[PDB]
């Protein structure tokens, strides 16, 4: 048995992470707006199998004026690698980022305590993600809830630029040609303010618009999966994608250098 009891699925490859689906078949259920205390409802995507143990859970928020359909593809994509994922609707489509932060946490509370799939979740291993204002809410949720295992803001928007108290491993994905949340005034200031003592990464999508996260995207899927695996599951098999090095080659037992050059 692996030393890490949270490892799920076979050893990853670039190919397996760029594929449309991971190794786990995915089921889905929903929670109504009425039943969702503190948020607007959502769709829950979960691995059908339970035979390898419980999974971490992820709540995902859409952005301003948007609904679940703008983030729906992430549900099956991420759940098929071994996560329980809820794509939420917000109380109103005009909710601001700090409101969306509270709703992300309310959705995780629902999943862990009241959902029909709560028995498939390890409640000690939770994460937040979101698009646009939902990505701003992801940063605020991470700042206010340091027990979270990971946070992934996608083309985030927020008026607060200072996230120097965030102690949750955070991957920010920006869009090079974003004109709605320009990376020069949102994503990059956010990343630069994060403490260097917090595990973090900034990934910028070449040529991309603000709406790249709303359609199936091989790059977003690959690095989102690797981030959640590495930090929600403590799965160091995924370090190779986040921190590539020649020693990832099976022919190379050690590689040291004064890179970059
Ligand atoms: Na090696």
């Amino acid at each position: 048995m692996a030393a890490n009891p949270y490892e799920r699925g076979p050893d990853p490859t670039d190919s397996s992470l760029e594929a449309s689906s991971g190794p786990f078949s995915v089921s889905e259920t929903s929670v109504s707006r009425l039943s969702a205390s503190g948020f607007g409802g959502g769709t829950i995507y979960y691995p059908t199998t339970t035979s390898e143990g419980t999974y971490g859970a992820v709540a995902i928020s859409p952005g301003y004026t948007a609904t679940q359909s703008s983030i729906a593809w992430l549900g099956p994509r991420l759940a098929s690698h071994g996560f329980v994922v809820i794509t939420i609707d917000t109380n109103t489509t005009f909710d601001q980022p700090d409101s969306r932060a509270r709703q992300l946490m309310a959705a995780l509370n629902y999943l862990v305590n009241r959902s029909s799939v709560r028995s498939r979740i390890d409640s000690s291993r939770l994460a937040v993600m979101g698009h646009s204002m939902g990505g701003g809410g992801t940063l605020r949720a991470a700042e206010d809830n340091p027990s979270l295992k990971a946070a992934i803001p996608l083309t985030p928007w927020h008026t607060n630029k200072n996230w120097s108290s965030v102690r949750v491993p955070t991957l920010i994905i920006g869009a090079e040609n974003d004109t709605i949340a320009p990376v020069s005034s949102h994503a990059k200031p956010f990343y630069n303010s994060l403490p260097s003592s917090t595990p973090k990464a900034y990934l910028e999508l070449n040529g991309a618009s603000h709406f790249a996260p709303n359609s199936s995207n091989t790059t977003i899927g690959k690095y989102s999966i690797a981030w959640l695996k590495r930090f929600v599951d403590n799965d160091t098999r995924y370090s190779q994608f986040l921190c590539p090095a020649p020693h990832d080659d099976s022919a190379i037992s050690e590689y040291r250098s004064t890179c970059p050059y």
